């Protein structure tokens, strides 16, 4: 059950003025990201989608340095003789590793302004 | 039958002008709770996408104070020997602590002014 064109459409509109990273966008995204349950693929589509190349990778660097922190520590679910985290997240038998990626993913984005 | 985007992002769009405990928001929500029966995770999404956290946290007190009072005075089907009615509003085989749980909600909402 992902998304539809719809659900982009309105995430987008109802955001379109504030800012990323600011208490409404988090709050929307935030939802979204706990309602649809998507994978980091849907992820990517949905950032390329909202922001610019420039807040793309601006989160990107953030992120690949939260997922380091994450999990050079080790995590419960995360063997990484198998794929990076960004794989892992998108096998649908790895709901663990799906939901610390959504995290680590909103907190990127959160700590951009 | 619980809420997608649409559902949400219009409660929030009419829950906009108004502010917590005002007639307008306790309308909405409360003819929003007594459509959809939602159980306990879907409010605390839905109160996490309305309101800033300072709402949510007050909101949040409120809600324990009034769950506490009732569990000391006691709940027609309340059993905590599998765990809080937090916890026991999940079940979808337990409606009259998730009515309980609904009902307590709106009540500490209706209260924080």
């Amino acid at each position: 059950r992902p998304w539809q064109m719809k659900d982009l459409q309105a995430i987008k509109q109802e955001v379109s003025q504030a800012a990323p990273g600011s208490p409404q966008f988090m709050q929307t995204i935030r939802l979204a990201v706990q309602q649809f349950d998507p994978t980091a693929k849907d992820l990517q589509d949905l950032l390329q989608y909202l922001c610019s190349s420039l807040v793309a990778s601006l989160h990107h660097q953030q992120l690949d340095s939260l997922i380091s922190e994450a999990e050079t520590r080790g995590i419960t679910g995360y063997n990484p003789l198998a794929g990076p985290l960004r794989v892992q997240a998108n096998n649908p038998q790895q709901q663990g590793l799906r939901r610390e990626y959504q995290q680590l993913w909103l907190a990127a984005f959160a700590a951009l302004p």
